[PDB]
């Protein structure tokens, strides 16, 4: 449908986000 990140809301899911440092 529509791809939207959950960390920066760019152009890529939350998995392929260039800032998935939210792993901890
Ligand atoms: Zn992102």
């Amino acid at each position: 449908k529509i791809v939207s990140c959950r960390i920066c809301k760019g152009d890529h899911w939350t998995t392929r986000c260039p800032y998935k440092d939210t792993l901890g």
